[PDB]
């Protein structure tokens, strides 16, 4: 099939890398303009599991799609914060039966691309995997992972599956879930834990999982996210989903890395998605009568930070 | 009249120094040998307003204490208190005052320990000080002190005392309500001290933030919140505004909180328990959520634990 990567950045050229390697025409489709410009040159250039690759993916600025294109298969990888903006710059290629799935990090985006996308042709998941963008046209790619997605559609399930399939296909590793939500919601616990903890204090996953306070730290922020996803009719198992917090710690796992909002913030400089993330606990919070208070000055603290490295 | 600084460091050696410039006798008392030799060999020195200084004080290792005096003011930092307080029991007489101008809250219940009440006097200070290294500080600003006796009975005693530290310069007033002034500087202390060490800015930069204000307000609420159980009401907006008034450049917005070079400079524990840490306490002990002040001595501890402090 024809696939679309909107927001090729290190996930979206991960996912691009691994479905044109199996065969797959794929197309990248991305807002930055010198990346773009070294892929069309160079193509993508991947460290891929030691191992320097080079392909030549077609690639086109988000502006300048084509009305007269189209793909079948839309998959969204921008940061949240990117993520209306090019909906807007690619509807033209919303056809009738063009799936779109989400797999960003963070809360609700349902909410946004329902503005653009028939609700029958949305999925949403998240994923495990990791990949990072070391300068234009070029990615680090280690590591294992997976998907998890499903249908918003009433009757998708079997469309949801397949596309699992499709993805597996080209080793990404991906299962249907019958409970997104549940899942999303896990995920946004570690992600409210690990990214913004590391960001503020200054240390990788494991220098975290070190400190005397962390597991305090995550257990009261689990709880939060807990509390407000109860609201919504999702139990989550709160001892379970601190423990796969606090997996994050292990060296043998992913503790030596850093997350992706320290990448964002400390070393890049740019904003990060913690609105999307703790800060949409405490916006639900704050609707549901549910207090928030860790989440609201996590993300207070991170903004802050983002001010004071003076980042957009 | 015969005065130990125990605690010599920024603030300890500032006040001595001024006091022995005004011809009091002064004996300073510290724990960190490297400073004491220093200062043995070398006196005190200061960069005073601009002005290069040198006085020879005498001092003394905390541990080698033996050597009366009338007053002991304490500029420990607070984790270091009750220590020097055993060290220096010995000076401690039926007759001399103890003064505590320490930041952070409750220290009091550690000085009552080791001195009668009837001699215990407490307050706060708005000088400045930085410690640069061993025997040498710079000295910047203005500033006053507020102190109030603890012992019933002693409010004469306490007017002098403040007069006395007003003849050397220190600025300092009796106050009838203490503890509401300590609630006030420890909001200050509760919210520059912790939010610029993690965030690592000054308070100046801390200012220009967006959430700043908001993360100041929350905050000095819990503050206010735990302070009303022990019947003492907070003017919030006023105390925000007082905290807010760090933010200026022109006044001590340029400047980096104590505990910020405790820890980010110097990598030394800090003040976090006394401060946003004594409110958490108080909180659990009087059934109100305090959060912020739980997560900023939870983030301080980590950062201290990263540190390798
Ligand atoms: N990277 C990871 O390991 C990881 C893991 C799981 C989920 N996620 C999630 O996947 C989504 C995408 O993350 P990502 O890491 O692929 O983001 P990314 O920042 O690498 O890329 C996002 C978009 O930003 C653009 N971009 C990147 N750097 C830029 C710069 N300097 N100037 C201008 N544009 C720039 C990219 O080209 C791309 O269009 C996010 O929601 C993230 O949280 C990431
Ligand atoms: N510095 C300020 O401007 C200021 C302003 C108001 C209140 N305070 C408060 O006054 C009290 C004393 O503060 P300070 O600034 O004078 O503390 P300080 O850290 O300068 O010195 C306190 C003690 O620690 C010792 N010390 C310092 N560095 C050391 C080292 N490297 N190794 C071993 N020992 C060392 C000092 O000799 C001193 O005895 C604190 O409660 C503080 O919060 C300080
Ligand atoms: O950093 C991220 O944004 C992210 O999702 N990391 C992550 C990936 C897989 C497992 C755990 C955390
Ligand atoms: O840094 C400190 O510990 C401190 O108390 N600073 C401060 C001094 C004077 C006025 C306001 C804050």
């Amino acid at each position: 099939m024809k696939i679309a990567i909107a927001g090729a950045g290190a996930m979206g050229s991960r996912f691009g890398l691994m479905l044109h390697q199996s065969g797959n025409e794929v197309l990248l489709i991305d807002g930055w303009a010198e990346h773009v410009q070294q892929i069309k040159e160079h193509g993508l250039q991947a460290n891929f599991n030691g191992k320097e690759v080079e392909a030549k993916l077609p690639i086109v600025l988000q502006s300048e799609v084509e009305k007269e294109d189209q793909v079948d298969l839309i998959i969204l990888f921008t940061k949240a914060m990117q993520l209306e903006k090019m909906l807007q710059d690619i509807q033209s290629l919303i056809k009738k039966d063009t799936e779109v799935l989400c797999l960003l990090n963070g809360i609700g985006h349902e909410d946004i691309i329902e503005k653009f996308v028939p609700m029958e042709n949305i999925y949403i998941g998240n994923t495990m995997w990791t990949a990072g963008l070391e300068g234009p046209g070029q990615v680090k790619l280690f590591g294992s992972g997976s998907v998890e997605l499903q249908n918003l559609g009433d009757g998708k399930e079997a469309a949801a599956k397949k596309l699992a399939d499709k993805l597996s296909e080209s080793g990404l590793n991906a299962h249907f879930s019958d409970n997104i939500h549940y899942s999303i919601y896990r995920k946004a616990c570690v992600n409210g834990t690990m990214n913004g903890l590391c960001t503020i204090l200054d240390v990788n996953m494991a220098e975290l999982g070190k400190t005397s306070t962390a597991h305090k730290m995550v257990a009261t922020i689990v709880n939060e996210f807990a509390k407000v996803a109860a609201v919504e009719k999702i139990e989550l198992d709160v001892p379970e989903v601190i423990a796969h917090c606090e997996s994050c710690f292990d060296p043998e796992t992913i503790g030596l890395h850093y997350p992706s909002m320290y990448q964002d913030l400390i070393k890049n400089h740019r904003l990060t998605e913690i609105d999307y993330i703790n800060g949409a606990i405490s916006r639900k919070g704050k609707k549901y009568g549910v207090a928030t208070p860790y989440c609201d000055f996590l993300t207070e603290l991170v903004h802050a930070k983002e001010d004071s490295l003076n980042v957009k």
